[PDB]
This record gives C-alpha cells, sequence and structure tokens, in this order.
C-alpha cells in the first residue's frame, strides 16, 4: 500500500497540469509519519518539514490518502489541494504544495496550524474563550465564506471541525475535501457521507448545494461556537433530521448567546433559500453585534 504506483495518464490532464505547477520535490519534505495531528474522511494528516526557496525549515502539516483502492479518490484529493492553489484571505487556509512521488500516496502540504481546530479548541477548558472571542470566531469564519463565495466555491462541509487557528489566533476555513467549484451554473450536485446535521433542508432533499446551503452551515457553525462546542441536534437521529426541520424545528438559544446573534442563526436556517442573509450582510452583522458587544476578550478578529 506504501508500494502504490498512481498512473498519471488515467487521470484529467488539467489537473496533472495545474498539479505540476504547485508540485513539491520528494528532496523538499520531511513527512512524520509516526506524527498524526488530523484525521478525516480521505485518510491522516502528519506534522512536517518543509525547506524554502534557500533551505529555512518551514513547520508544516502533510495530507495524505489512507487506503488507495482506485483513481477517483486520488482524482477527489488532488482535485482539493487544486481549488486551494489560488486562496489568498487571512481566514482561508492556502496550499504550499503538492509532493507527488515515485511510488505511494500524493501529499498535500498546508501551513502547521499552531493551535489546531476549533472545535477542540473551544471545549478546551485552558483556552476558555469568551462570548466576545467566541463571536470574533465566528466573525473570521463569515469572512472566509464571503471570500470563497466571491471566488464561486461551494463549501458542502462546514463546520468548527474543519476550521483552524495558527500562532495568533486567526481562524482560518481549513478543509476543502467536499468543496466544489460552481463554475457559473451558480450550484453543484451530487454526482459521485454527507454531514447531515449541517446540511440545509434543500440539500437533504434535493442532493443540490449552493452558497445559501453553505449559510445554513455557518449557522450551525455559530450554534456550536456558541454552545463552546457542543454536537447539534444530539436526541435527533441522522435520518429523522428532514423531518424534524420541516417541521420547523431548530437548534435552540445557547445559554450565554445575546439574543441578536441567535436572531442571525435563525435566519442563516430560513426554509426559503432566497430569504437567508448573504454572507456580505452576515459578515456586515455580526461584526456590528461585535464590536457593540461589551465584555472581556483576549484575540484579534
Ligand atoms: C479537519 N480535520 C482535522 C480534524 C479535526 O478534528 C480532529 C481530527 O482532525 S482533517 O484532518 O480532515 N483536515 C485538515 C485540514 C488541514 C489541516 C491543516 C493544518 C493543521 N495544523 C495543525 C494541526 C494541529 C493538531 N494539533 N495541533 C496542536 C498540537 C499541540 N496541541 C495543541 C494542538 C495542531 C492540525 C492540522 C490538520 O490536521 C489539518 C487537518
Amino acid at each position: 500500500q506504501n508500494t502504490v504506483h498512481i498512473d498519471l495518464s488515467a487521470l484529467n490532464p488539467e489537473l496533472v497540469q495545474a498539479v505540476q505547477h504547485v508540485v513539491i520535490g520528494p528532496s523538499s519534505l520531511i513527512v512524520h509519519f509516526n506524527e498524526v495531528i488530523g484525521r478525516g474522511h480521505f485518510g491522516c494528516v502528519y506534522h512536517g518539514t518543509l525547506l524554502d526557496n534557500d533551505g529555512k525549515k518551514i513547520h508544516c502539516a502533510v495530507k495524505s490518502l489512507n487506503r488507495i483502492t482506485d483513481i477517483g479518490e486520488v482524482s477527489q484529493f488532488l482535485t482539493e489541494g487544486i481549488i486551494m492553489k489560488d486562496f489568498s484571505h487571512p481566514n482561508v487556509l492556502s496550499l504550499l504544495g503538492i509532493c507527488l512521488r515515485s511510488e505511494g500516496s500524493p501529499l498535500v502540504v498546508l501551513p502547521y496550524m499552531k493551535h489546531g481546530d476549533l472545535r477542540n479548541f473551544i471545549r478546551n477548558e485552558t483556552h476558555n474563550p469568551t462570548v466576545k472571542d467566541l463571536i470574533g470566531f465566528g466573525l473570521q469564519v463569515a469572512k472566509g465564506m464571503k471570500y470563497l463565495a466571491s471566488k464561486k466555491f461551494v463549501h458542502r462541509d462546514l463546520a468548527a471541525r474543519n476550521c483552524m487557528l495558527d500562532e495568533k489566533f486567526t481562524v482560518k476555513v481549513a478543509d476543502f475535501g467536499l468543496a466544489r467549484d460552481m463554475y457559473d451554473k451558480e450550484y453543484y450536485s451530487v454526482h459521485n457521507k454527507l454531514p447531515v446535521k449541517w446540511m440545509a433542508l434543500e440539500s437533504l432533499q434535493t442532493q443540490k448545494f449552493t452558497t445559501k446551503s453553505d449559510v445554513w452551515s455557518f449557522g450551525v457553525l455559530l450554534w456550536e461556537l456558541m454552545t463552546r462546542g457542543a454536537p447539534p441536534y444530539p436526541d435527533v437521529n441522522t435520518f429523522d433530521i428532514t423531518v424534524y426541520l420541516l417541521q420547523g424545528r431548530r437548534l435552540l438559544q445557547p445559554e450565554y448567546c445575546p439574543d441578536p446573534l441567535y436572531e442571525v442563526m435563525l435566519k442563516c436556517w430560513h426554509p426559503k433559500a432566497e430569504m437567508r442573509p448573504s454572507f456580505s450582510e452576515l459578515v456586515s452583522r455580526i461584526s456590528a453585534i461585535f464590536s457593540t458587544f461589551i465584555g472581556e476578550h483576549h484575540h484579534h478578529h
């Protein structure tokens, strides 16, 4: 399995051409394969060492595929690396490069995020973020999402688990495993495991995803923030969620969440997609709530 050989000819030429101009030479990368830092659908994430244009040791995160059975898995994995190549926004994680050696899985090289994932960070009783800190994290995610939507990319997997915090406490949308280019169509329909509890009503029904269905997921992400990383609908099973939402039942107000912030969450979960605020409107509304909330804080958002 470490001896897997990828036939580049079986992949789309545009993708190989795309991977070619972001390729990291195998000599420039040290994967700390005995140091797992993240886990997802695709595989594991490892502590890594990148040697820059000169020779300075850059600390990084290395994504790898777990069990490579088919070429489609490789094609999907390389597509996520490609989607990230042109990202340039402080609230979006950038691509350092792709290492594709003679044997083994391709490696997606990413900048190392010191404090790890947003969900675990907010659940940690040593970090203890204030109500204002949590709002600030929400604002940062909204900004990143405004940028991704303006580039016509639909995330489809927005959750606190998929966001990371660097050394300066800057929140970044980090995982792009389910992300898809909308091109000009203003949507994405499944063709080829989805996170049900963060999905918009219309997406559970029609399998179609948009910026407005990402807005729904942002609302859930906001709820996770204010509850300090609690699972949504814990007493509702995955399979019953569609009926539960058609009946008009939503996630209830967290114990220390301001009234206008919960009002924003409810707007994100509006049954009619057109009615939901845009990410532009969310940035402005959350910015106003943040700046007018006078409570203790630490970080800069
Ligand atoms: C969302 N997933 C992570 C999930 C989150 O839920 C838990 C399982 O992994 S996933 O693996 O699918 N995608 C990604 C996507 C990008 C990254 C990028 C950078 C990254 N940087 C630091 C840390 C780190 C990890 N820990 N630390 C610090 C180490 C010292 N203690 C404080 C945290 C830094 C972990 C990561 C990652 O694993 C990572 C993971």
